């Protein structure tokens, strides 16, 4: 009269082992949570990005303090446009209705391992940007408007160097599929 | 004779798997190019099975990975 | 859990020398 509840069968996991001798560090393993955003392919490293920000800086030669405001229109400029410009030209920033425009060599030449995967850095406050200009006009980048695209809330989506985490919405996230195609 | 008790794991006679003389010299040539420890290397290896998740498994060939 | 950091080996610069003495004034 025990009812006999059938056994569980705890199939042993296995380890990884060279020479008798288990390869991963159980111990470790259970605290090593880092986050998404670090541990990316597409993302460049904390000093590729460091040296390009240096060596910008060296070649402009514009002092710290003022260099944020150089790379304030670096990124609204990269959003309307590629991410693969010609090596040889300029980029245009502004001074009231006026253009001031900067040398596209060394921007594009120390960009370890592609402008792309280093400026994606930039990706995730370009959408708090793209939201901004939205609510006060109807605004989207030069690069999702001429890719067959018409949707206008997606706009903050639609820019060539996105990176693409867990916390995309669907719908952003299944956009890349048909631009991408 | 030998047939009716030669009955191994599955999980050991695979394709995909790499036999374990070849996952030996893969393990031990790492680690003389690193020059690390064998009491530390398990945390090296801690995190390439971490970053090859977040990642695919056939990366540029020269690069690096981050841990 | 110091991580490893794989070691960095500063490959010796090779001053010309003549007589045991640099050549070059650094």
């Amino acid at each position: 009269h025990t009812v006999p509840r059938i056994k569980a069968i705890t199939s042993k996991m296995r380890m990884p082992k060279s020479k008798g001798a288990t390869v991963l560090n159980l111990e470790h393993l259970l605290e090593y949570a880092p986050q998404q955003i670090d541990i990316s392919n597409t993302r460049a490293t904390q000093s590729q990005f460091d040296t390009w920000y240096e060596a910008v800086q060296l070649a402009y030669d514009i002092g710290e303090t003022e260099m944020p405001t150089v790379m304030n229109g670096l990124m609204v400029w990269c959003i309307e446009n590629g991410t693969s410009p010609n090596i040889n030209g300029v980029w245009v920033m502004m001074d009231g209705d006026e253009q001031v425009e900067y040398p596209l060599k060394p921007i594009v030449e120390n960009a370890k391992p592609t402008l792309r995967q280093i400026m994606a850095h930039f990706s995730d406050v370009a959408e708090a940007y793209i939201e901004m200009r939205n609510k006060k006009e109807p605004y989207m980048p030069r690069y999702g408007l001429v890719r067959n695209l018409r949707d206008g809330s997606l706009a903050r989506y639609a820019f060539d160097f996105y990176e693409v985490t867990s916390r995309t919405p669907v719908r952003a996230r299944e956009a890349h599929i048909q631009m991408k195609a």
